[PDB]
């Protein structure tokens, strides 16, 4: 799994692959959709874990956003301390959220991280898309956010055994 | 244990073996019936796991279907979230297979709800072998019926997996 | 990694993928060729482990093929007891597969030598998936040649195993 | 540690960082030189382990090259099966070698790998420089091999805690 | 410990040894009686674990026998899902065996409920040894009564299992 | 620790040593009293664990005896299933109880054991006093219960590093 | 991570780096600000763990600062016994550091509360390296202010600790 | 940490060191005060463990003393049973030392309440060394006062144990 | 397995059971003979391990006895340091040897132990026969050495799950 | 086991207990003599391990005492590097203690050679307890001879260590 | 153990403490001399580890110096390769410090030969603390001599590390 988000030239994008793996060994699905639209379509979210846990956190993050009038950082922080508060969800998959202004990553370890260069990724191949995204932002700034997100996922897909090239890109 | 569901040529079939193994070493039963009919004969379900856990998850799922108006996909996800929260029923190992005349779904104890792209999938220790046979059969032997594909895929899994025998029972919707 | 051999209808074939994985996570190569021709082109061999160990065992097996008048079964067995006798290669978890015009054999670090009952067998991460596909094709698609069978069996394994890709090279005898 | 090699437009390069880490926790040196010239300056080699093990393998690889008249692949293969043969050196650090025609990676696990796209890397941050190098080769082919090797190391340096930005680039 | 039940030729019997072992090393008792009569004498039950857990499960099973009009199969299944539902007894590795005039059932901490295909089954350390003896006697010594079969099966297990002695008590129905 | 009980010739006895060991290595006390009188002096009890756990179980066993009119076996059984029921006490030290008619051993594993020959023991050296007690009952039946209990403890004391010879014998 | 506090020559300072590391291998952020101002700007606090836990403990400590008339030592101690009393934060291996105009305190998941003997202390991965630098500067470079001391101590730690960078933010009181 | 109590020649003294160690490797404080006065100066108590756990157990013990009319022995046992039941306060590692003008007691997290036969005892990582010195001193150097024996025994423990220093503070009743 | 030796009233005896257990779970033989005669019938030996290891040590101990003219202690000591010297035999089963004058126990850990009271035992139930043998020597000295050895084994047999009552007693 | 050596007031003594323990649980001997006289009676030596290893090291040390003109310190050091150089005795966790009229030395499997700062040292399970007693007696009971000191130090250790008894044999030089 | 070498202002100094610890818990010596002079007073060497291993590696290094004509760098690398090959002398834990009037070097048991960029470095359990102090001193207290920096850096390490004491001995070239 790899989910990469990038704000570039007033355009925001988030791309994800489609592979689902069981027991770190077998492929069970190739066409999964891991990028979801939240909060009246003003937030692009993604989760590197299971769909049951993803939907549970997506729901709790939506009520936090409605509680704080779309304050992405404050909603993420209280979700993180609520997430760590739960017996069951306290899980090493990470959450990535993004509105028109900020990007954030929320981990089960309670870390809330905003990227320094408006680009970040999660999943088993996230550091590979992050590596390609940074080279693209510096040496290929003529690419759009959607193009950057797609090429970074494609780079990580050829490296990560748990990330395929069935890449879907969502724009805000 | 190997349970396999396939939708082919307008028919739906779910097969399963009958071996019950304890301690990953000893056989105690050879003729178990692992494929059950739910929701007044409209849902075929099976469970890789124990009997009491199967009946528990079977009841919660049928309850979910009546509450969600027969929506298999929405009931499977809600059951998955309920399954993960319950600390007594939480089995990362166990998996659930369900199928109606329209869709097939697998509910993981890890919380994953998977819909097969090719309308065939399997669970259990030998499920990936039946999955391999079924894919080959759907491609190069499409003349076989759904219940024939289900039986032949279970037969291949049984000759490879030590926890799956050839006492195969096929249920057709 | 997946390597699958099949002797079907007077033909022999051995196919392998091309993916090389490090640390069970990262892909370093996609177009590796793991099926090597041995003994004046009369023998096909494959190894599920590393390149260094593959060559070491290939040369030793080639030696004993000259030593035993090209007798695959006896060359395989004494290679197996020397393999186990070496303090180096005893720790290898990968297996070796060899075939000629008349026989298929698998040699292991366990000291195993297996002739398949149906003239088809596989090794590697997804070998059991290609084996299931091959057995289903052998029974319900016997019109396919050995070259198509080995190729189609590998693609089924490639779509399930995360350590096996579709860059499949089929070497026929 | 990260050592990245790339052949591009008839030019060959290999870059390495300078950080040395003890116990995966403390930095002991920042200016180490990890890229060495072998075989009359026709081979660029690098090792992701300790300098004693690096020099030992560098010496055995030089005699193999002189034995096989510069056959990089045949020298690497017999070094790998000799490497696995040794009681002590049988070690999870990897070796990278490169002449004017080929690039190779040799692991203590006996793997001899030639890259598909004339670029590869080793070390704790090697997959990050590999990720940036592939995005650069596709979307910034106007860069030279030396420039590509330097930017890939710099990308991996900002990601890997064991890789610093004291990057030295050697060209063949 | 070994407890073996058999319904053969219109008779039912359940036998158990008497050895109690602590720490898998030391014998504390030799004449324990592990076969208890339940439900107005119409049910025989045995537990391979400790006395405290045996009584706890015996009373709960006796409750559900009154609750379900003496239906063994359904009382066993809901006892199995409550057993698994308790944070206490979920960790128990021992199994429970129950029988009446018409059925034999084994309930486990795994949530298992198994009806034997041949009306004979066993539990405990040497249950598989008594099971093998019972199946051989069922096929080649069918003239023996259920009481002799259960007794002879236990003595075979006692001569192999270090945790099973010859102080065997056969309770017939 | 070793606590041995024996009924012999209408006389009942229970003997215990006095050593207390911390961390299975250091001696902290030599004069501990491990045999206690319960239920109006009609029950001799002993516990092979800590004094806080001993007093807790001694209290729960006394109320069970008063609830069942001195039925030693029924009180022990429901104590055992209550003992296993507790989160904290569910402990590998064992309990030994004895009235004028029966002897019982209750373990944290839920085992309730009456001896076949009216003699039994608990503790790290219990099997050694049990071994000597059985040889004494067969080849030295002229000894009293109190003498038998004392000599069995003394035999176990010279063998078990956690059992000293400060032996106190209580008779019913 | 490294956070170092020092009260020297009538001044108070607390400095921290900016590196955030995941899995002890990968850097996700370089410009984090881990020194937060508390209690109407009269208290500086820092946490070596995650952001969620840092805020949780910051708000609880701020509560007890109002609750105890701004008494750092007593607010720290009762925060420590509540921290240990929570089944959540008991498992936290990181420590908390707090200071006002008169005292410096470190609170741990161990239940520890330590006032430094020389009005200087540090926490985090490289805290002991900044502590050593601070003590050497306190003895042989007492002319430096508390702001320069805390800053220089962090740079020494940054050049040794792989989890501490040079993006140091010094908050003075 | 080493705390040692001795009653000798009509005087009672309890000594302790001042070293606070984290991670069994690093020193953070050298002048801690581990011997506290309780129950209006009539009880000397110390705690091998953390500060927050010490203050928690100190408060529960003083509460136990007021409820049991100053009975040290009955309060120590009741505190021990309360300590074992509380899953949040349960520390098998930690130990508590208490002493009045009549008795000395040690309360273990394992639940043991020990009264010394020779009216001297110690707790902490270096307690057995101070215990060894104190026994030798009470036998062959009885001319020393109780506070002298307490200091000299701590001084011997400090030169042997790496977790105990010579910053010894002696409190006399 | 239990092998017990005792010198008593000028008579020497060594008794052993007959049970052989595989994997600490299953009984494979009930009539094994574990007490062997060595050195012209002047030494009674026993081994608590496998028959292949027993015969190997029995042979090496016989040549040591012939080398030292029947010095039981000196032969046992050099066997023990030779035993620890071997790569394969360096094994937690113990050896027991006995001539007309001394009894010794030799462990794979290099311990050579002569009993203080002319009686000692080895095997999984050795401490139980040792416990009964000491009570018998003190409170039933009218028994012969052969009777004492038999009753001690019989006591250990009813306690140890790995020791049966097929007891053979050999006298010197 | 405890062995303690002391050179005090122109006298030298080495004392040891007699308890032999197997499996850290059971006592096999109570009157063992672990202090052996070496090198024409001019050297006392003791080993905290097994008898076989004690003799092996005793003979090797006696060899190097002849080899080095009875120089204890140099014979000890080269014995230490040969001890570590042997693949056998490298795994020994016990230590060796040697003394003559002028020096005391401890040699370890770690390769350690230590001369005590105060001419007294101990080895074995309770060596640190006898060491503490010896240091207290050296400071506050200097009138005792070396023979009484070594004897009294061992009895203190015997009353604390479960692997050390009171059957103490004091060998004077 | 902490050994620290610094070259400053035309002078070279190497300091070390005197604590010897066994089992990471108990002190056996407080006045050891860990800094040795080699190569006829031209080389200062120290060893974090045991005595016998120090003398062994000291001898092999001096032999390497005579063979390489006093070349510290070439002798250190050759010793490192020799150290890794010897399976009896291979200590991943141990480290070696050497220094002449020109260079400083550290030889790791992991095989690393490091030359400090700032001409100061340290080894041992508390070496990174002395390294932190020394860097701060070279920057903000350059007026101190090399032997003063060596002592003060060891003094800071000793007050933090539990395995390093203040019995510091400084050797100057």
């Amino acid at each position: 799994t790899t989910i990469y988000a990038v704000r570039h030239n007033g355009k925001a994008a988030m791309a994800g692959d489609g592979q689902v793996t069981l027991g770190q060994q077998v492929i069970m699905k190739q066409t999964a959709r891991k990028v979801r639209r939240l909060y009246e379509g003003k937030v692009l979210a993604g989760f590197a874990g299971s769909v049951a846990d993803a939907f549970t956190l997506f729901e709790k993050f939506e009520t936090k956003l409605q509680q704080f009038s779309g304050n992405l950082e404050r909603a993420a922080v209280e979700l993180a301390q609520e997430w760590r508060g739960d017996k069951q969800l306290r899980l090493e998959a990470m959450l990535i959220v993004m509105d028109k202004d900020a990007i954030l990553v929320v981990s089960g370890t309670g870390e809330v991280i905003a990227p320094d260069d408006d680009l970040i990724a999660i999943g088993s191949g996230g550091n590979y898309a992050l590596s390609a995204g940074r080279a693209l932002k510096r040496h290929a700034s003529h690419l759009s956010a959607e193009e950057m997100a797609y090429e970074s996922l494609k780079v990580a897909a050829d490296i990560c055994v748990f990330t395929n090239d069935n890449i879907v890109v969502e724009t805000l």
